[PDB]
């Protein structure tokens, strides 16, 4: 009479699926990678059959590991990159390919063929823009359902349904056409808080046909996170899964938004649910996301939204990123000459390319609280692909200063804590400006990569001059969606309820001391100054 | 502490297992690996497919174990004996009417080559006696014979001939060195002689395949347990998350691997394994029963004898039945009842097997009347051809008894009548290597069946033999990582391995003499079908 719930995420390499006790305690876990096609480039595909195919094995696994009944599982969360899937009249996979297989489905969310839909669309200035800083990116949806409109008539013609991804997987679990919050005030200029499409922008970009029949190929019915869809798990879909029909689903989320779930709400207070006036999540990897909610709406520049109710209710969702944080650190770190040597070491002692390094600055440090103050005359400006929060630049580029003509580990270990120390950096000036436009943000949640290297963590807390609370389960996206399982299924009232019972924190890492916090003020100065300095070059090559 | 992995890449998914020194498992994980049926009788695989399922597989296995890469001293691969063929570079070649190089892996149980195995078959050469008198379309030598006469552009081109679990090792470590298991049981390698027997591969016009010392089919020979290049490659390592120069062993077949990994468990009160009395039924999609001795028997239509196949200084000799994990599966998933019978079953949280026991024992009414329940009720069970004692790969299926009704008691009973169809063909099998220099009184067996205690009692009481179950299932997981351990310096020998990894968990013996009995008459129905069919065949002339 023990009940588990689980969660099930989409990367962009794999699916992944969770099972969950009711303390939020993992149970068993499997993955099944999916199939990436790149036709040309800039084209990004997946299939929607491959990929229910190995959601649904991955759960087969899972359960099977957890060493449960079916019956005892209770309710299914899924979340997903925010990609794109088109299906005909029938519900079957149509091609958006080259190929032209049926097969090749899905425009995966870092498809980037749309650039020239993304500046017709941004030429309008129509006002659902300003929740995209004005600027709408070619990975959203609408920029590629309207060159799909235009390159594949076919295609168009005999599209029956168009989903995000995490919706196409709540879909073909429960036969329900109903689409999330998320996905479509995110990413496909839904109005949560007038609840409706704006019929003015679908047809000032050319997407007009799209409203027909109550916009019934996008979303004619639209729901919060956390409700139940159809009657449950479809007869059809509980054979595939291994699960009993009827058991509860959540409408869908994306995946970067459940992993917020997965940690927003792990509380710091016993026996009360958290306060979230006051955190902001890092959801960490090759980039981060940095989001937090507030129950006003704030336009921030360099920041989207303000997207109403896209997480949980009667709050306004801001979304900031980095667009390289893990992607800039392995860069840095696999580009040094000194890589191989110290890789192949730290295999051999059992640890990770990290540990090596975190090792060397230690003993270069002599103690550890002058770490930080290694790199007092290397400094670097990390927007390697661009800025996105707060400068939304994509054409910045990096620096680095303090360079010698030096090859040895030493060096490699410096040049990979600058970058840690200005990634920090530019999440405290994500912060600053999110504290300048309507919110008090003092501490971090954070998950992801970075969270297990200590140098990283305590980095991050001593820049920013927050605490960074570490989860006790890692698996923050898998554990969210778990959670919105539990809500369908009745079990918590609400996302906080759950958030608060099947989340807590494993870690508190304070920043250190005031020398420590003020040697991050002096970088935080050079940091700003140097992106001043990029401009003045700039200026005087015209 | 130190860890061990065996890799197993069966017919339908690669499997990895961790385990620690006393052969317990503390990690595993699984991929599935794509068919293709071109057409009837062909069976195909893709090698590049089946590499990327263990790398990920290894990857996902050593990661819930929670132990770190370091910590892995040794590994062993086995495979089912599909032939994967490559080119000059070491890329897949094609071996399919589909002319997609992808599908470059010939699978086992593909029967294209029954008429090449006709004409090696009627050479009666010497080295046919070392496979029971009679070829196999699914050993290698004739779908290579095949592959020369249909396919001269990927003939032309051919780099490398690997048994499955060669390439395996072969992709892992860079060496070409190939096992004894898998050259003397499906390449006619001659593990008495230490060669291959160039007066066979000539008169069956493959004389080509011995260019080069060889070098297409293998050069080298090594036993299992004989460390491999230096190790893992870096690219291997890399791909699997393991370290390089991990240890990895010579390879071995699926089914071998699973005679490692229970056969040499010691008895409940501490004798040693006995050979004579001791056969291996190793289960799963397809069953092998295995029984080892230090002297050489022929058998008709059992495969071997084989020397030093599995355990140096033994032969082997190898029966089997092609289809008995899948023709269970085929017999229940074919029902119509099935898909409503399955939800029953997990809103009960029971497998389907469970819940056609329960019905047969509802049926029945006490449980030991439940063999009687097919008493009007027969199957010959070579859907597939019979492999052992018989050697026909033409036969196929019968089942009598049929009725009008799709209920699920009609399903239960046709479950009943195959367990009980494939248990009467192991009989067969064993009673055929008890007038051939074998004492058989106990099955080791290993495999999905055997957590199925209809399948056990009644194997039992068909047989007249007990049944002794391991402590481990994963008997081919286990048997390679068993391997590994050799590979690694860590056990001296094979035997030294088995008797410390492996244990007995269960014994289950045969009924009462009412029961065995009817099991004797059901018998006596079993071979007549046989004879049946021929006469059916005959008039059809
Ligand atoms: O590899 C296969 C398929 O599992 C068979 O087991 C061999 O034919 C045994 O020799």
């Amino acid at each position: 009479l023990a009940s588990y719930f689980i969660g099930v995420d989409v990367g962009t390499g794999s699916a992944r699926a969770g099972v969950f006790d009711l303390q939020g305690r993992m149970v068993g876990q499997a993955s099944r990678e999916i199939t990436m096609f790149k036709p040309k480039a800039d084209f990004v595909e997946q299939s929607s059959e491959n990929i229910w195919q190995a959601v649904c094995n991955a759960v087969r696994d899972a359960v099977n590991q957890a060493d449960i009944n079916p019956i005892q599982v209770k309710g299914l969360g899924f979340d997903a990159t925010c990609s794109l899937v088109v299906l005909d009249k029938e519900g079957n996979p149509l091609t958006v390919s080259p190929s032209g297989r049926n097969e090749q489905n899905v425009i995966v969310w870092m498809d980037h063929r749309a650039i020239t839909q993304a500046e017709r669309i941004n030429a309008t200035k129509h006002p659902v823009l300003e929740f995209v800083g004005g600027v709408i990116s070619p990975e959203m949806q609408t920029p590629k359902l309207l060159w799909l409109k235009q390159h594949m008539p076919n295609t168009w013609s005999n599209v029956g349904h168009l989903f995000d991804l995490p919706d196409f997987l709540t879909w073909r679990a429960t036969k329900d056409e109903t689409r999330s919050l998320c996905s479509t005030v995110c990413k496909w200029t839904y109005l949560g808080h007038e609840d409706r499409w704006d019929p003015s922008y679908f047809k000032l970009v050319g997407l007009a046909d799209l409203l027909d029949n109550n916009a019934a190929k996008i979303g004619a019915t639209v729901k919060p996170m956390g409700a139940p869809l159809g009657h449950g798990l479809s007869q059809r879909a509980a054979s595939e899964m291994g699960l009993i029909p009827g058991t509860a689903v959540s409408v869908s989320i994306i995946d970067a938004h459940a992993g917020t779930i997965g940690i927003l709400g792990a509380s710091g207070v016993t026996g009360e649910n958290a306060n979230f006036d006051r955190r902001i999540a890092l959801i960490g990897g090759t980039s981060t996301a940095h989001m937090a909610m507030s129950r006003s709406a704030h336009f921030i520049s360099g920041i989207w939204g303000p997207y109403y109710s896209a997480i949980l209710p009667e709050y306004w969702l801001n979304e900031g990123g980095q667009s390289a944080t893990g992607a800039l650190i392995d860069h840095i770190i696999q580009s040094h000459p000194c890589y191989p040597a110290l890789l192949e070491q730290a295999k051999n002692k059992g640890e990770t390319i990290y540990e090596a390094l975190n090792y060397i600055l230690r003993q270069m440090a002599g103690e550890p609280e002058n770490i930080a103050f290694l790199t007092n005359d290397i400094h670097m400006l990390p927007y390697f692909h661009g800025n996105r929060s707060p400068r939304a630049n994509p054409n910045l580029t990096g620096i680095i200063t303090g360079l010698k003509l030096s090859t040895t580990p030493e060096d490699m270990a410096l040049r990979y804590l600058a970058t840690i120390q200005a990634l920090a950096l530019g999440t405290r000036h994500i912060i600053e400006t999110m504290n300048q436009n309507g919110y008090n943000i003092d501490t971090m949640m954070a998950s992801g990569g970075g969270t297990k290297n200590p140098i990283f963590v305590q980095e991050h807390a001593n820049a920013t001059g927050c605490a960074m609370l570490l989860p006790e389960e890692s698996e923050a996206m898998l554990l969210g969606s778990a959670m919105m399982g539990t809500v369908a299924a009745g079990v918590f009232e609400s996302l906080p309820e759950a958030m608060a019972a099947m989340s807590r924190i494993g870690k508190t890492v304070t920043p250190q001391t005031n020398k420590i916090k003020a040697y991050y003020d002096r970088k935080y100065r050079v940091f700003h100054q140097m992106y001043h300095d990029h401009m003045r070059y700039q200026a005087l090559m015209q």
